[PDB]
């Protein structure tokens, strides 16, 4: 008496499952928006260095002659390099020679220009406040904002490892609403530190329940439901993703400040958590550990919401005690890391399976931060990402049966990555055009993920099936801490860093026909 014929048998379709597949798809939207409010929340608008002759009214009462803004702005500010006032140099010596035309404004020293020690100046047309304007992340610090990603992803990495075992140890719907508590109280509490290290803290913690709440919901969602109707949850998780695109840019469009921006998002998840305590627990666990009781009272529970208590009333402690004898033994999970790679077989799968799952991580996430160089209106890109991904996930899903399996995984990687490099070849000029290749770029990267994740469990036998697959969880998450940092590359060229986030893609599908 296994406990697929107890869940048949209470009902494995029924109602129920629809009921808990949407409180736990709810809080996804959520946990995108908290994942994606970087790219909002920390925009960097367009700066001027601080002049006392332009700022300060004391100095302006004081201008001999009527000069206009213009005609200030060029004399205390150098030109740059697109024909703008330089972002990090003044005159620290007004120059009233350069407004004649009779001499040529090109002999500029270095020497005659200091740095910015009077603050700058930013604009509000679009953005009232963010932590670049907050805590002047400009010039010489213009480095930290690819740390405090990367500190963000390590976050997210970390408590995934550490609510894995806290999962393994105590249960699911626990470690879950007890994240949904820690991602409330970590943002309400991010959303009012005055200094940017505790800020980064602080956004490290809500990632590591972010982390921890997404893996509880996925293994609440597969564990409660029959084997045949697991593609279609995973399918309503990838486009729960997709509608959390959708509702970030909406919010961000909604709301202009970064700390209130940050207490709405917040916000629901202290919601989320009073009413997580009525959702059963999962009862295949509770046998494994030796809780008979308390199983069989949830799958009374769930059989009486089903409506099928006839069914229900037969159900007995010793076919509980069966089916715990008949739980496969986890023992063997040590030395399944092992035998990965050291059988020859299995080695050479498991490194094309590992680059994929690699470039995932390093591409989107290189990319999907930084909305801002690829367009001008954000809040449209942020949407169409979402929009674009879900006629793709789903046309992905039949283009599976007819073109085969192997050549998914090339096709899936090779167009994205090509888009992107296509991205730098194309003229500046068409900017609608530009525009158009980002969004499928990225909006198609969508598909890979979905793809991997069935791909990896068929490929390698039941025995060590589990434990490939999450190798492939580690790589991505350990190549999305790499991604932020690509940036830093762009003070050589603006290219470098979309030749990076394209090439690296397109190697990694032509590598993946080998499998
Ligand atoms: C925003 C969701 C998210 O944040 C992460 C941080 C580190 C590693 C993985 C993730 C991660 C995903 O898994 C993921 C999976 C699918 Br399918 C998607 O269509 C999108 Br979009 C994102």
């Amino acid at each position: 008496m296994a406990f697929p014929e107890l869940l048949d048998r209470v009902g494995g379709r029924g109602r129920f499952q629809l009921l808990q597949a949407v409180a736990l798809v709810t809080p996804i939207l959520w946990v995108t928006t908290q994942s994606m409010l970087e790219n909002f929340s920390a925009a960097v608008p367009h700066h001027r260095c601080w002049v006392p002759l332009l700022d300060n009214s004391t100095s302006q009462a004081s201008i001999p002659g009527d000069f206009g803004r213009d005609v200030l702005l060029a004399v205390s500010i150098p030109p740059g390099p697109d024909q703008r006032p330089h972002q990090c140099l003044r005159f620290r010596q007004p120059q009233w020679q350069l407004i004649e035309s009779n001499t040529t404004a090109t002999n500029w020293s270095d020497a005659d220009t200091e740095p910015c020690e009077d603050g700058w100046v930013y604009d509000h047309s679009t953005f009232r406040s963010t932590i670049v304007t907050t805590w002047d992340l400009v010039c010489d610090s213009q480095a930290l904002r690819p740390m405090a990603q990367s500190i963000f992803l390590a976050g997210i990495l970390v408590g995934a490892a550490v609510c894995g075992h806290a999962s393994d140890r105590f249960g699911r719907r626990r470690v879950l609403t007890w994240s949904y508590l820690l991602v409330s109280v970590s943002g309400t509490i991010a959303a009012l530190m005055p200094t940017f290290p505790l800020y980064c803290l602080f956004r490290f913690l809500v990632a590591s329940a972010v982390a921890g709440v997404m893996m509880n919901t996925a293994s609440l969602l597969m564990e409660w439901t029959s084997a045949q109707a697991g593609p279609l949850m995973m399918t309503l998780n990838a486009l729960g993703f997709s509608f959390g695109q959708v509702l970030t840019g909406s919010v961000a469009y909604g709301v202009r400040s970064w700390r209130m921006l940050q207490l709405a998002v917040s916000a629901p998840f202290f919601l989320f958590f009073v009413y997580s305590w009525w959702l059963p627990e999962s009862a295949r666990w509770l046998i494994t550990v030796g809780r008979l009781d308390q199983s069989l009272r949830e799958l009374q529970r769930v059989a009486a919401v089903n409506r099928r208590k006839a069914e229900a009333d037969t159900l007995t402690v010793e076919v509980l005690r069966s089916a715990m004898q008949e739980e496969p033994n986890g023992n063997q999970a040590g030395a399944r890391l092992g035998t990965l790679l050291h059988t020859p077989g299995l080695r050479l799968r498991t490194f094309i399976s590992m680059l994929c799952w690699f470039a995932f991580g390093f591409t989107f996430f290189g990319l999907a931060l930084d909305l801002q160089a690829l367009g001008s209106n954000i809040f449209l890109l942020q949407a169409l990402i979402g929009i674009v991904d879900l006629p793709v996930k789903m046309g992905s899903l039949l283009l599976l049966s007819r073109l085969g399996r192997r050549l998914c995984q090339a096709s899936s990687l090779v167009l994205p990555g090509l888009c992107i490099l296509a991205n730098i070849l194309v003229p500046r000029e068409m900017g609608i055009l530009r525009s158009s290749l980002a969004v499928l770029g990225l909006g198609s990267l969508g598909a890979a993920f979905t793809c991997v994740t069935i791909f990896s469990s068929e490929l390698f036998p039941t025995v060590i099936r589990m434990t490939a697959v999450g190798l492939g969880q580690v790589a991505a998450r350990g190549g999305a801490i790499l991604g932020p940092l690509v940036r830093l590359l762009g003070v050589y060229g603006s290219w470098l860093p979309l030749l990076v986030y394209g090439v690296v893609p397109v190697l990694s599908g032509l590598a993946a026909l080998l499998l």
